[PDB]
């Protein structure tokens, strides 16, 4: 059951009904671990019959927003503001995209929509979407293009110095100001480089469990957890248990960090 | 009297006159607990024979200001700068609202005022208002309209997976970029979801006592207390004692969090 | 009235009936700040119509006990275990000491009873006793004896490099293994030496208010507060306000630490 | 000589030459304690033979700059950028203000220059000047003007609820976006209100010593010390010793905090 | 080889291959210690066959960028954006710079390039460069000019109050909004002044080792380490070991801090 | 060689010669992590030509000692004071046991010596062993016998609710008050129960590397590290890397906790 | 004047008289930094007319006491309790030792007296003695003897793995259960091993200044400073400045650490 654990985490919110105030969530100066018992769902404007929960916004200091969209019966999507690029990823259910030709996106599929590119996502039953939105940073006369596909369909890439498996969802072309990485770790595998860089992250754990290190903090995590990594926060991960770990990742690229 | 412990708190400033520099007030990175012994009142500009005490201003990262106005005899309110929406809530006493057909606002009464909408607040004896102001965020081709009412004359809304009785002094319409909630709790009741949302709050405890959690901090609170909650700060509350707890709450809405 | 606020503190427990869990009390590794709303009163074994509250006992690492005894109509004191000396200071009310004569100990009156010294304190109306007990550390063929006097009848002692007024209740003779000091500070005066010594303390603030520094902590204190000071806890004090400060203080002496 | 310890602290930088890396200075999120052994003097741009040291600049989130100007012989002041108002207070030595009849400014003297107001400070011997500069907040037609004077000749203002003696160096007119206060505390006195306000500060302790509370931090202070107070930082002060306390204080006013 | 350790740290990143997640790197609110096991290299845009690792960017609250650039065979640089000034220092290898003229830069050689000044770096074998870039702050009608030199050809400068040996790679004329200092400490030497200034820093320990204090933090440092010093953070260094300590240091200057 | 990495940790003291004062060791209230760069070797009393270093003694609160004896050429051992049971475990080299029989002990070989049980240890070449000495608690008439062995020659015991391979070196029979568990985890495997018990530990990681949790502190560890776990200190382990993970563990058993 | 700064420290107690509550002293769970402004001089028990200030006693968990003796005109020592060994070191002045023939002990001189060894130190001018006392841990039939010497007359000892110059005032015989090391560091030198041993210390920096690490605490120190290091606390040092560093050091040896 692909990404099942992501929408049905082992430690579920209802399990803390007799533990008032308790939460695994934390929000600090340079990072954050947002968990299922803290998601605040509420109707998404311009969207039709869709409860959405924002996990990250520029108020945190980011240049993107990362939210979860719960599309229920005969739901439709609203358009991002002007000059806002959007990326959706289906983690549960099914949704159909329409502008050049129709597309039926299911679990593990995804779509990238450039700024002001007209489109619409129409869902008949339900679909859990983890979407990233950003004010597109126009470089020269470059323009991004529509992108559609699936994680499994993407090729494995060079992971010099590392051992985790890496897939990328978007073109690395200079026009794209960000990308989405899918990283896989086998139990016992970790990051050799204790990353400290100007790039910022938005991460969703799709499968597995392990320990994430953020700054001087150590956080045991499980599929379903979300993470906000501000630029320059020391970061690291290690997968644990019997099943492997898989996480979806946001990362800004191709722009002078000045 | 209605909301008497808000203006005459069980533990008052005069009760600490022998505990040098002692205060319950805390101003942290993502939140604040402003207790009565820290309130700073100074002549409120343009107003008349009225002292004001700013509790929250954008200097904290918010996008709004919160202050207590203590109107004295033969007093009158001043006007907000240009393009600024204002909202007053009567915590004690009486005050007349003129534009028109003048209106009489008493304890638990209130009024919203579109940005610029010319209005005048005039009071005879005394009166103490809790007020919010924020530079309106014009949603393209939308506008709001003068609102007036009394908490009690507001219907109890639906609160799924939550017990507290909710009321909203303003319309959930798109025009409005913020609302004002009235959440009542019964001794022993708390918030089931440990919230983490882009939304920000400014809240006044009118009745009751309980425990508020903010980030990894827990704070015993009594009526009269005011809390500042910045975007994404984990929050939670539980009412205690014999009476019920109820607080005033500003919450930003109907605007993209980008 | 003398030592009035000592039993009627500015901030009283009832003033906190609306702040669940709130408390000024703090019990740390090398010290403690016991305040009114934490006093645990229970009937004093071997006593009559007398509730007692223990503030410090060797469970803290000390070598003595400190406690308050609220005596009431027709009440009497019980004989302290074998080989244990006792010192009683009358905070309020009246009590009669018998044994070889019988003195009428009133407010500001004290009595040191040697170990195994038959005696009895008997209160008819009501008395508040602050008392110290310790296993006496027998030296040579030295032995102590009954001491009965009043603070005002003790000469002011000069203390080099310090500006506080000092009175020592018991004789400085080698035989006594401790002494009770009375220390007065005028508003604005403070300890010039930032003490760090093997000596351990137990103190009760009878009058005034100020800042007490213990270790790396700063505590606002008012009359009625009690403090535990384990050996070597860095300590300092400053008197604030209109009125002067006065605290009763236990201090072990004349015994070689080896 | 007036404010002698202000430029000759009891605990001088020299006394610390056998303690590598030691400093009393601290810089936190909402406040700062800048002490002598931390001042970094550098030649002051556009000034003649004048060493300067910036203690506070907008890099802290403030809207004003605060610096010390050590003027030696034949030294001259330097005009500030466009739209910047300047306030100079003489702490040691003497300088001549010329622009409307030259003026000799000595210790305790001060001058306020409206933005874009041509002037010149010429010194022939030496002089220490504490100066504040800001981007004036033009409010309609209102405009400030040259203000020369002395603290002694300024009237003792009254402050409800407090006992400290206050004087405000500049007019309270709405045109002025801030004032400079002088506050006196007799030993044993302290602030009654545990201030928490939108206003921000920058201060210089000219005389005396005491304890300053900032947030949950406590700092013993002495003449010569400088403090930064960010908006909404919990603040409290107490004077101690034989001599009285005196500190210069910056404070913004007459401008909507919204 | 000059600066050999700065390229081959005593404690190399691989020495830590059996310590999962362990790193000596810290990114605090007002400073940062970036070490080798955390460096993140990636294809430097617009460059040719050169890996880069940004250490500091305006995302930390700075106004500049600092990055290590690993130029391999037949490698060439890329031009910075409009108005971005640039400074490069050779810590390893050799590279050629061309217009006005052309020079062969080897270890210890540097070149400052004014805004929009067309240039180019070309390396045949390998080179390691530490570089700083910044949005130039045009002051009036002034302009900077090409500066190419060698650390050793720079004269020792007077360090009033200090004992280290300071060189400045760039001129001090008002046109330059920054400079790069070279600071040498003999073993056991340290900074007498415990700096607190608006100037922000970017350093690279070229050789030696010792201790660095940043705020209330203390860090053992070795050649290769990199430190970020945001404005006003208290700073201090002491050199230890057999050999001397040398560190490259950026510093903003000749601009009003308002 | 076996356990080689333990005697030659990947991160060794030599790698730290350029980081003054730096050390990975931590000694806390309820636990400790002793690393190779903090070992203090001194000639063991009674022993012959043999450097020894104690890692855990009762000064820490334990009721046992643990140390590393590094027997050199022609070395011999000394006996434990009256009633001090002793267990040795060869970590590297060779040494012969004597006195019944006379078997030469080698790497991965151990020996329990009953209290007073006369014995000897002579090493011809080199030897490094880890020993545990303690005051035996006679439980009536029961008594311990000599024991010699090897790890692999020990039955892999079961472990209800666990995955780590377990082996004990001594009889679980009541006569013994302490055992020496051996534990093995495969990369990605971890303790399922966050242990909290009266028992105390003294461990040596012989192989692997992972993350150890002690209370609220997490520690990246590697072969050769040493940990002390006082009673009730919350503990947890997880192995990482390509190789397995194993450690030697002390543990009091079969005795009333009162 | 040998060790002049040891009783006339650069940062003197009187330099901090305008800083109420300020002190450099610290006292924690495993260590302590006792500075001059905290010395509590008070009549020494048994001694005749001599002020003394205890720095360390077993109350801290140690097995020895450390204290300063201020002897003046005609003032003499008092035999210590029974079975207590004493060691005195002359830091200032001179004192005569008698009991075999009298001996004049000047600065840098010392005397170790066995337990019960009758004797007496008398003074006719002035002298500052740093003394250590402990309840001698008799072992078998071993006994100690009157030791009298002088630092300079003691030989440098082999310091493998180090560079500091070491001297031991007492014989290394298994009889002595403690020794007093003299350790000298040249500017820049430091400990290579970050010790963590069962041994305990009581040190007194006699000459110079530097940085001292204890646990995760970093401390600047100067001549006259006194440090207490409890068993197993991480400890390191580094000498800084123009002049060398030297400190006296108590260290227990020759006894099973069980
Ligand atoms: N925290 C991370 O996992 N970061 C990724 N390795 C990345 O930035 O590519
Ligand atoms: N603090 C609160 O009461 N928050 C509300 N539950 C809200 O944000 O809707
Ligand atoms: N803290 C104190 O009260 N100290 C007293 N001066 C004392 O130890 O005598
Ligand atoms: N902290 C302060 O000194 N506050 C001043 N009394 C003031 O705000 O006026
Ligand atoms: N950290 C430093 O070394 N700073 C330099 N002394 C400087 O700012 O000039
Ligand atoms: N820390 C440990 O691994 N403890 C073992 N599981 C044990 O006590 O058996
Ligand atoms: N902290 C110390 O100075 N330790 C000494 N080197 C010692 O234990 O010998
Ligand atoms: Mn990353
Ligand atoms: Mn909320
Ligand atoms: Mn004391
Ligand atoms: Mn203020
Ligand atoms: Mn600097
Ligand atoms: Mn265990
Ligand atoms: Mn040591």
């Amino acid at each position: 059951p692909i990404y099942w654990k992501a929408t049905n985490p082992t430690l579920s919110p209802s399990h803390l009904q007799d533990l008032p105030g308790f939460t695994r969530s934390v929000y600090k100066r340079d990072h954050a671990l947002i968990t299922p018992e803290s998601h605040v769902y509420s109707p998404l404007p311009d969207w039709t019959n869709t409860l959405g929960a924002y996990l990250i916004t520029p108020a945190t200091g980011s240049h993107f927003v990362m939210y979860l969209a719960k599309m229920k019966e005969m739901s439709s999507s609203g358009l991002p503001p002007q000059d806002i690029e959007r990326l959706i990823f289906v983690v549960e259910g099914a949704v159909t995209l329409t502008n050049s030709s129709s597309k039926k996106l299911t679990v593990d599929s995804y779509a990238y929509l450039p700024p002001n590119f007209h489109h619409s996502l129409d869902c008949v039953e339900s679909a859990t979407l983890v979407v990233f939105e950003r004010r597109y940073e126009y470089l020269g006369s470059h323009t991004t293009e529509l992108i559609v596909g699936s994680t499994d369909k993407q090729p494995l890439l060079e992971t010099p110095g590392e051992v985790f498996e890496l897939r990328k969802l978007l073109p690395m072309s200079v026009a794209y100001d960000f990308n989405i990485h899918t990283m896989d770790f086998q139990p016992g595998e970790f990051l050799n480089v204790k990353e400290v860089h100007y790039n910022q992250h938005g991460l969703l754990l799709l499968e597995g469990q392990g320990i994430y290190r953020l700054g001087d903090n150590w956080y045991p995590v499980q599929a379903g957890d979300v993470i906000w990594m501000a630029p320059f926060v020391p970061q690291w991960y290690a997968a644990l248990g019997k099943t492997r770990s898989r996480y979806l990742l946001y990362k800004d690229v191709n722009r002078n960090p000045l």
